[PDB]
């Protein structure tokens, strides 16, 4: 909509106050004109028609319970935009400042959130398995990172390539959570999963086995469920990424940690320059090694730590 750029205030799903960029024309709309071609957040009104109505509010104050998922979808899309621009010089998910559109209140009791190829879609959850999923910055950034992948490597969503696709989204979801440095961790979805249970999450990058996911290639799932285990086998790559950043000794292999920023630079270069739609784990290792070589030199600690981490998870 055409209007004046304004700044509203509200509370997100977890009850935290934040400012949001809006546009004023009779109503205040969840339309942020400060980032690329815009960030636009819509009300799906418990239906499955997309995108729904551009979110309108009479007073620029977003403190109602019904507002909270919209506040977070809008704000965390902004954080994700800022991460990719400021850290990686990438303008929106396509690198060409595509508008970022999100719909909240999708369906009823819907325990999922997804990038659908052109926008984000957030369920409200059923209140037991999940609360509204836009409350999780790592979920928001995980799904928007699928769009980054689609516009770069084009990793296929099945078998080893699909597990890489999911790990890339977990890695950057987590790096965005740290960039936004409110309550970061190496867990996925902890803020919105199981409101009745403290200390759990959908999966752990630091210790995949805590939830029964593999932390070594020898433990990879080879069945047909989950598109060949894409959210299961991601644990192998997630653990490697965790080790690259934080270090540790895993199955007897010592890894010297190089920190989050270098992890992000190495994997971003691997994704955008070297991965292809069918890259397997071994090819990801090679891409990460080459990316660290490009950035830091073949004799660098960074290259050595990449190799150590992939060794530790059994990926040659
Ligand atoms: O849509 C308009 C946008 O294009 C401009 O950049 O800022 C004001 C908005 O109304
Ligand atoms: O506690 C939250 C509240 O502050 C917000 O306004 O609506 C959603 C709730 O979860
Ligand atoms: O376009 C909107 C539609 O998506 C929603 O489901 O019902 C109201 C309409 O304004
Ligand atoms: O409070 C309202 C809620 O009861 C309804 O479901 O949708 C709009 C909200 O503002
Ligand atoms: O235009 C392409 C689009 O069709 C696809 O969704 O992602 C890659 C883009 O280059
Ligand atoms: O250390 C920062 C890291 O926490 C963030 O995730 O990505 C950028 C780095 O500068
Ligand atoms: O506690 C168990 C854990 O040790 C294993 O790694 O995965 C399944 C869990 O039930
Ligand atoms: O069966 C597949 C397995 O061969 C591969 O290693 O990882 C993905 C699985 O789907
Ligand atoms: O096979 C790829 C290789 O061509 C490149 O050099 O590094 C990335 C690898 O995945
Ligand atoms: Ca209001
Ligand atoms: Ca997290
Ligand atoms: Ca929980
Ligand atoms: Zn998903
Ligand atoms: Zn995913
Ligand atoms: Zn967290
Ligand atoms: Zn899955
Ligand atoms: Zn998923
Ligand atoms: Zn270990
Ligand atoms: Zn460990």
């Amino acid at each position: 909509i055409t209007g004046t750029s304004t700044v509203g205030v509200g509370r997100g799903v977890l009850g935290d106050q934040k400012n949001i960029n809006t546009t004023y024309s009779t109503y205040y709309y969840l339309q942020d004109n400060t980032r690329g071609n815009g960030i636009f957040t819509y009300d799906a009104k418990y239906r499955t028609t997309l995108p729904g109505s551009l979110w309108a509010d009479a007073d620029n104050q977003f403190f109602a319970s019904y507002d909270a998922p919209a506040v977070d979808a809008h704000y965390y899309a902004g954080v994700t935009y800022d991460y990719y621009k400021n850290v990686h010089n990438r303008l929106s998910y396509d690198g060409n400042n595509a508008a970022i559109r999100s719909s909240v209140h999708y369906s009823q009791g819907y325990n999922n959130a997804f990038w659908n190829g052109s926008q984000m879609v957030y369920g409200d959850g059923d209140g037991q398995t999940f609360i509204p999923l836009s409350g999780g910055i790592d979920v928001v950034a995980h799904e928007l990172t699928h769009a980054v992948t689609d516009y770069t490597a084009g990793l296929i969503y099945q078998n080893e390539s699909g597990a890489i696709n999911e790990a890339i989204s977990d890695i950057f979801g987590t790096l965005v959570e740290f960039y936004a440095n409110k309550n970061p961790d190496w867990e996925i979805g902890e803020d919105v999963y199981t409101p009745g249970i403290s200390g759990d999450s959908l999966r752990s990058m630091s210790d995949p086995a805590k939830y029964g996911d593999p932390d070594h290639y020898s433990k990879r799932y080879t069945g047909t469920q989950d598109n060949g285990g894409v959210h299961i086998n991601s644990g192998i790559i997630n653990k490697a990424a965790y080790l690259i950043s934080q270090g540790g000794t895993h199955y007897g292999v010592s890894v010297v940690g190089i920190g989050r920023d270098k992890l992000g630079k190495i994997f971003y270069r691997a994704l955008t320059q070297y991965l292809t739609p069918t890259s397997n784990f071994s090819q990801l290792r090679a891409a990460a090694v080459q990316s660290a070589t490009d950035l830091y030199g073949s004799t660098s600690q960074e290259v050595a730590s990449v190799k150590q981490a992939f060794d530790a998870v059994g990926v040659k």
